[PDB]
């Protein structure tokens, strides 16, 4: 029963946590995509500049 | 939040930028101009002078 509440403490539930990961990379992989639409903007400025 | 007001003051809306520049250039055109025929007034009064 110490072995079953220490490992309540320390050991994850890897189920939990691959979807954690899963749900962060993606929010990572969204987040440089928002840099491939956040670098294009002033390209356009230029585009009224030409 | 620094690095946006500190662009704020000092970095320039370059399409408002712009527009001054196009206007401006006009009114230098315009100035030019003006003196193409501002010039152009003394040779009339060559012309009644023969």
């Amino acid at each position: 029963n110490l072995t079953a509440a220490e490992s309540r403490i320390r050991d994850v539930d890897m189920a939990k946590e691959m979807s954690e990961f899963t749900k962060n990379n993606i929010l990572s992989q969204a987040s440089q995509a928002m840099l491939a639409q956040a670098n294009q903007q002033p390209q356009n400025v230029l585009q009224l500049l030409r």
